[PDB]
């Protein structure tokens, strides 16, 4: 597209990830590996607004970015994930989300969006790019047989609609989460996915700020694989570029010339999973291609790092109330701490196995 949200902007680096990374690197004993680890703080990542408690942080990041831009003559861009749906993660064994459909979920989520909008509105000289609700709409394509997902469908659609409609009013550039090649990229899932995303785009008024879709968020697929990972057998769309090439024209036909962003933050090492669906703390992952608008595809605005490598996907402790057994599988690094919290050994390996090397 003509308007790539990133061109001409300086990405605001996360101070939290810089702070997680800074504390992490000083624990790495090899001096050369430690220096590589510290440099990860210079690589832009997305900030996850996974609870209302994160919203004051958003306000500080916008204000800090505004001042940094003035001090350097740059226009700054803040990268966020909207991630607080009621009954979040409907197909997962466990979820950390603070809101439930049964307890005024829709109103509480709307208030979460309103608080985010109220922050963004105060800093018009800062651009915002948002990934909208990982692990939400994709479940409404393939997982309607999961009863929690069937029961969440109307709330997910209404809440995502509220987010899109209201973030558009403050000019936020938005990419809806769209799973990955091994989820929605199966040829038979492409058209049901396109139909759902198009309906969502229509309900939110077809705003030009709804740029398209985000793929591979918190996952490990290649953007362009040298050879198909054996986990992909049966699916001709074995990497993200195949998925995107196949999905994009379906959206274009609907009048939505959509573009895409692709997470590569944990994609440096391929061929590390037993089954494609294994998503939790996959052992041996390495940092992948650094964020760039040099994407290799007409459809892709940017390679991005959405999931911050080093933060756990979930605990391996089967006694935790938030325990998801996916996190105890043979290909999951164990022992692992609670989701979102720092996983030092995993981070160290992400650095060691980075590809391209750091």
């Amino acid at each position: 597209s003509a308007n790539n949200p990133w061109t001409g902007f300086q990405i605001f680096l996360s101070p939290y990830y810089a702070n997680e990374v800074a504390a992490a690197a000083k624990q790495i004993t090899d001096p050369t590996l430690s220096s590589k680890a510290a440099s990860v703080a210079n690589i832009p990542t997305f900030t996850w607004l996974d609870s209302v408690a994160k919203i004051p942080d958003l306000g500080t990041y916008l204000a800090s970015a505004s001042a940094l831009g003035k001090s350097t003559g740059t226009k700054q861009l803040v990268q966020i994930v909207i991630y607080d749906l009621p009954d979040r993660n409907c197909a997962a064994k466990a979820s950390n989300g603070e809101f439930s459909i049964a307890n005024n979920g829709q109103a509480n989520y709307e208030n979460y969006i309103d608080q985010i909008v109220a922050q963004i509105q105060q800093f018009p000289d800062v651009r915002v790019v948002a990934v909208i609700e990982p692990d939400s709409l994709a479940n409404l394509v393939t997982n309607l047989n999961v009863q929690k997902c069937a029961n969440a469908k109307t709330t997910y659609l209404a809440s995502v609609n509220y987010a899109l409609t209201n973030l558009a009013k403050v000019g936020v550039y938005m990419y809806m989460d769209a799973g990955h090649a091994g989820w929605l990229g199966w040829p038979a899932n492409l058209s049901p996915a396109a139909q759902l995303f198009t309906q969502v785009w229509q309900n939110a008024g077809k705003s030009p700020f709804i740029k398209g879709l985000a793929t591979n968020v918190a996952n490990y697929n290649a953007l362009q694989a040298a050879s198909p990972d054996p986990i992909t057998q049966g699916n001709p769309n074995y990497d993200e570029i195949h998925y995107i090439n196949a999905l994009a024209p379906l959206l274009q036909q609907a009048g939505w010339d959509a573009t895409f962003i692709v997470d590569q933050g944990r994609s440096g090492v391929q061929n590390i999973r037993q089954q494609w669906g294994d998503w939790c703390n996959i052992k041996g992952a390495g940092f992948g291609t650094r964020p760039t608008t040099n994407t290799g595809s007409q459809f892709i605005d940017s390679i991005v790092w959405v999931k911050p490598g080093g933060e756990s996907d979930g605990t391996s402790n089967s006694s935790s109330p938030r325990y998801d057994s996916t996190c105890s599988l043979p290909d999951a690094a164990q022992p692992a701490p609670e989701a979102g919290t720092w996983f030092q050994a995993y981070f160290q390996t992400l650095v060691s196995a980075a590809n391209p090397p750091l």
